[PDB]
């Protein structure tokens, strides 16, 4: 066929019941994740092609960057809770990987402050049980698929994207193949 199991996607031997429809994992420490988000705009291009009534979920992971890595998972939980992902994703990626100015939880906090989130509001959220349950959700979803690398995308807890079997000579063409494949998997 044109979309072959084992080629552009793989099927989970241990399918995850009740998983989000489209689930992407990343780390702000992850170089290909920087590419995926900042240069290729994968998340965006997938969303624009998804069927109606199919929502997108994106979670941060702990297994890169040690202590600061975990802080970033909690920060991402704050971002989700306050709904400011689109305001902090770029400065967090650039702070970790471009300027290398994020070295502590306080430096992460600075990014939110600069993005216009009030200090008191950030701190309230950081310290909240709503954010603790969001952190748990992120950890659980990664554990459910025994996740060991990023970037990664799963569809309906049954299918995992396999971009390594795709031509990357043209960035635009790669992105749309990636997006078209998620849409195909979504309709399966």
């Amino acid at each position: 066929a044109q979309y072959e199991d084992g080629k552009q996607y793989t099927t989970l031997e241990k399918p995850v019941a009740g998983a989000p429809q489209v689930l992407e994992f990343f780390s702000f420490f992850c170089p290909h994740c920087y590419q995926f988000e900042e240069v290729l705009h994968i998340s965006d291009n997938v969303k624009k092609k998804l069927p109606e009534g199919v929502k997108m979920t994106k979670y941060h992971v702990n297994f890169m960057g040690g202590d600061l890595g975990k802080d970033l998972t909690q920060a991402w939980a704050v971002a989700m809770a306050l709904g400011v992902e689109d305001k902090v994703t770029v400065p967090l990626f650039e702070g970790v990987q471009k300027t290398q100015t994020i070295r502590s939880a306080s430096d992460i906090r600075d990014v939110f402050i600069n993005a216009g989130i009030k200090g008191e509001e950030y701190d309230a959220a950081w310290n909240s049980f709503v954010v603790k349950s969001l952190v748990a959700q992120q950890e659980k979803a990664a554990a459910d698929v025994q996740l060991r690398g990023v970037p990664a995308m799963f569809v309906n807890g049954k299918y995992q994207l396999n971009p390594q079997g795709m031509d990357t000579s043209n960035m635009d063409v790669f992105v749309q193949q990636y997006a078209d494949t998620v849409k195909y998997l979504s309709e399966k």
